[PDB]
């Protein structure tokens, strides 16, 4: 008598790396960095009109 | 401790500079200017028909 059992392949799943500015949405953004956020209380943006 | 930063990516834009002569109006007009005008008493202007 011979008889077996058997693997017949087996298949993974690869995650899709999104960047943002690599988006279409990235025109509403001014990406800009803080090195420093969780320092800060308040602050204000002031600008010119 | 209060710090002051400035963006390096978005500058504003203040002034929007309107000419009259830019726009599509100043056809109607004959833009002559005095450079004296509050010396003049009634001027008048003339036509033959």
């Amino acid at each position: 008598d011979v008889e077996f059992d058997a693997l017949l392949g087996s298949y993974c799943n690869t995650l899709s790396l999104v960047r943002f500015l690599e988006l279409g949405l990235s025109v509403a953004c001014v990406c800009t960095k803080f090195p420093e956020l969780a320092y800060m209380n308040e602050g204000r943006v002031q600008f010119e009109v």
